[PDB]
Parts: structure tokens; C-alpha cells; sequence
RNA sequence: AGCUUAUCACCCCGGAAUUGGUUUAUCCGGAGAUGGGGUCUUAUGGCUGGAAGAGGCCAGCACCUUUGCUGGCUCCGGUGC
């Protein structure tokens, strides 16, 4: 289930919301993991999988809309991306 | 004609729930708000050149007359379903 793992490093773990922020940490080396949703543009899609190719990120392809995205990680708006800094008591990095 | 002048739009920094901003009219923001600093269109307005030498309003003089001559002032504001 990846919206209970999801959930749980919100409230331990350290987090990124959005575009121009998760580009920044990926640049920086800073991140782990990506989650994108399904309704982004092929085009901006396409950039972020470069970037993470360069950085040696993994690459999780959430199963829903920015809508979606938004909900599972405890916002009340439209989520884009999301990036991972670091898990807290969470295993979503080896899972 | 020169300088300058803008709602909208756009750029940089930054990263938002204790949701904020905002129109008479409810629309916008992690696809990046509010905020700080910038860029641009010149509708339009301002100052200056054009240009006071013009035009306008008066006063004092000549005189059949071709008809003129000499003087001053022409400034500074307000208001709107």
C-alpha cells in the first residue's frame, strides 16, 4: 500500500511538494525518490526522468491524478511531484 | 519632435493550512500564492521644442488719405453616480 507507506513519512521523514523545488534537490544530490502523477505532462515527465537518470534517483509513477497525489500526502491541493529527501521509520526506499 | 508616463502581461529571489490574496460583479495559487526587487506595450497624460514672433483683451496717439504707429496684460486653482 502505498498510500500507508506514503502517509508515513510525512510525519517522520522529510518531504518535498512541487515542481521547481524538486528540480533544486535533485540538482543538489539531496534526493532519493520522486513520485509523479499520472496526469503530468509527457514533456515535463520526460525532464524530470533526465534529471533523475543524472543523479542516480529512483523513479515511482504514482497511479492517479495531481489531485490524487495531493490527498495522500496530506494537502489540501494539487500535488505535481513530489521528492523524497530522506525516510524516516518508513521503508518506502526498499519497497 | 525629444524626454518621461500603464492597467494587463512577464522575469528573479523565496516556498505557503492558523489557507492566503482579491473584484461593484468570485476568481487565482506547489503547473509556485502573498511578499520584496525588476522588465515591457505608450491608448493616455506631464514638461520642453513648435511658440508668442501667433491669436485674444485693453490703453495712449496720429487722420480725406495708400491708413497705421507706441504701449501693457494674456496668470494660478478646485470639484463629479
Amino acid at each position: 500500500s502505498i498510500n500507508q507507506k506514503l502517509a508515513l513519512v510525512i510525519k517522520s521523514g522529510k518531504y518535498t511538494l512541487g515542481y521547481k523545488s524538486t528540480v533544486k534537490s535533485l540538482r543538489q544530490g539531496k534526493s532519493k525518490l520522486i513520485i509523479i502523477a499520472a496526469n503530468t505532462p509527457v514533456l515535463r515527465k520526460s525532464e524530470l526522468e533526465y534529471y533523475a537518470m543524472l543523479s542516480k534517483t529512483k523513479v515511482y509513477y504514482f497511479q492517479g491524478g495531481n489531485n490524487e497525489l495531493g490527498t495522500a500526502v496530506g494537502k489540501l491541493f494539487r500535488v505535481g511531484v513530489v521528492s523524497i529527501l530522506e525516510a524516516g521509520d518508513s521503508d518506502i526506499l526498499t519497497t
